[PDB]
């Protein structure tokens, strides 16, 4: 079809898991509002593929910064912004790779040596706060 690779591998799988788009905004919450965090509205079959990606050192690292690459950006979100979600509907490619990050952390998969507030912390601070404007869903 066309160029592709890791990035694609992620999209594919992920895309071959969830359903609609809003799902994401639903995950951030649904995810951190389930019980097993593995019954979410998504198959583990594919997710397992997007899960066995950060099972590598350099990976975990490259991922860490990767996650921050978004956080560092989430520390602005335009000027007249409000919801962080708006900062995804536009670019899915990234909003995807990221979504993967979150989920992982939401399921305690990704690794990152460093105590105190971290990604899962920030990502959660938003995934949650963002769920404060959604509709408690």
């Amino acid at each position: 079809m066309e160029q592709n690779n890791i990035k694609e591998q992620l999209i594919s799988f992920f895309n071959q898991a969830c359903s609609t788009h809003q799902e994401r905004l639903d995950f951030i919450c649904s995810t951190r509002e389930s019980d097993t965090f593995s019954s979410v509205d998504v198959p583990l079959e594919p997710i397992k593929n997007i899960i066995e990606i950060t099972k590598d050192e350099n990976q975990q690292i490259e991922i860490t910064k990767i996650a921050v690459n978004n956080i560092k950006t989430l520390s602005s979100v335009g000027a007249t912004g409000q919801y962080m979600a708006s900062f995804f509907s536009t670019n899915s490619e990234p909003a995807i790779i990221f979504c993967v990050i979150y989920f992982l952390y939401h399921f305690g998969f990704l690794k990152d040596n460093n105590k105190k507030q971290i990604i899962k912390k920030a990502y959660e601070t938003i995934a949650d706060n963002i769920a404060d404007y959604l509709n408690e869903n």
